[PDB]
């Protein structure tokens, strides 16, 4: 049996993102997987890293160091419940799919805050204690991203550069750093400009891909995969 | 005379980031510049891109598209006032400095939300009217970043890859996209690991650079600069 967490960051259930999230739930559910969705906007998920993320009293109340305090809070079971509820989902998951629209060559802020606050020292990594020594090894992650820009813009000599270039902070600096094996990204380019046929194509590619997702090997999450040449 | 906006993202006034923000204010003030700081945590700045960012009648109330609705709201003057407040600061500024700790090879979520919400269509870019034709043409931007990782970790053959690689979504995908000229980044590596003497040096290096900031040329914000290809 396999467990999947979908971390979903779109405001609108009728959106293209919503449909990709819903086809993932439908297909993984059909396969008999255990499926959980964190719908961040619906949850009004807190993005800001603040001292409210620690319950009780601080490791150093005179000078606030978010990383130190959250690490100590993790070890002492004193993190805020919104964070520990997400950590439980991640701990249980074999695969974490992130479904989002590209905002400024990155994730929407609400999802950036999920990464900042949920993947804390002691849970996802230690110092030292990262990349292959990270704490989420064994797990798979997958970025399912939609863009405004066309595929052709996202080439080496296109205006936006290769799409792999923007993946680096997410794939390498975040997911690989925490120990995930990273499956190849799903990138659904420019659905707002696409026709209905093409947008079905994209949804159906994704549903089709999901049928065999458990048979994929991860990408080599290297500086060479992203940039090289 | 020159106007500077510092967009600052750290929870703790006594932090290394707070020090670097203060020395910027002090130095630029000493030069006779006009200086404004947006202290995002102190402001409790809203990072989430939601339908609360538009106060008027939506273009399409059945299906919410944040980009479309914020573009129309900008033209109509129905955006939330926290957004308009920031836009005014940007509009008036000759130079925008971003002062932040690196979180997951990127900006903290509160600052991601500033980018997501403040830099809307009509204000920061138009389609057409992006990259060299972006609406913030003539303005300078500069990222002043602090890290956990050391400079050696952030080299082409270090565990983190070259520091320029993480700059791409920020400098190119965001700032250059909006028409900014990008000054070379200020990266203060690993202050937590550094000796007191080295920290004092990194602070003084920033102050000294600021003495001559108005004589600098921007970087060529290209894939070649960031990746060497
Ligand atoms: C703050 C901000 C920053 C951004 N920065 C960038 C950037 O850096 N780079 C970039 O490339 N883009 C950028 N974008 C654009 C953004 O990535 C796209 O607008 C987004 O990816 C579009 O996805 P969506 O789900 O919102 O599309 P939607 O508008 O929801 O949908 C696209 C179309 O598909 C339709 N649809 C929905 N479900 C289905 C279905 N099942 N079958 C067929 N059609 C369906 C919808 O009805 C709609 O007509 C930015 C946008 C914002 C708001
Ligand atoms: C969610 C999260 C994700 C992160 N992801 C990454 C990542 O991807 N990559 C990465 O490399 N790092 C990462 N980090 C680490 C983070 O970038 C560093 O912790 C941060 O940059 C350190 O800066 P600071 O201002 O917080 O340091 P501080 O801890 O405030 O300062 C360091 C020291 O300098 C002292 N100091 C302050 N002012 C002065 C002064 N004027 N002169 C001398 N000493 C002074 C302080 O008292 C302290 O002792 C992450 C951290 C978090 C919390
Ligand atoms: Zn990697
Ligand atoms: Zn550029």
């Amino acid at each position: 049996g396999k467990k999947v967490l979908i971390v979903y960051a779109h405001q609108e259930p009728k959106s293209f993102n919503g449909s990709l999230k819903n086809v993932a739930v439908d297909e993984l559910s059909r396969q008999g997987c255990t499926v959980t969705v964190s719908d961040l906007y619906a949850m009004n998920f807190e993005p800001r890293a603040t001292d409210k993320d620690i319950t009780g009293t601080l490791s150093n109340p005179e000078v606030f160091n978010y990383g130190v305090e959250t690490h100590e809070a993790y070890k002492q079971r004193s993190l805020a419940s919104d964070i520990t509820d997400e950590q439980k989902k991640v701990r249980e998951a074999d695969l974490v799919i992130f479904q989002f629209p590209l905002y400024w060559f990155s994730v929407p802020a609400i999802l950036k805050g999920w990464m900042d606050r949920v993947l804390c020292q002691g849970f996802a990594f230690d110092i030292p204690g990262f990349y292959d020594s990270g704490l989420l090894q064994g797990k798979l992650a997958l970025l399912s991203v939609t863009t405004g820009g066309t595929a052709e813009m996202y080439t080496k000599t296109g205006v936006n550069g290769d799409s792999r270039y923007f993946l680096w902070p997410l794939q390498h600096g975040t997911l690989h750093f925490c120990g995930f094996k990273v499956l190849a990204p799903q990138i659904s380019f420019a659905p707002e400009i696409a026709s209905e046929e093409e947008r079905k194509g994209m949804v159906a590619a994704w549903s089709q891909r999901l049928q065999t997702i458990w048979k994929e090997e991860p990408i080599p999450c290297t500086a060479h995969w992203h940039f090289g040449q």
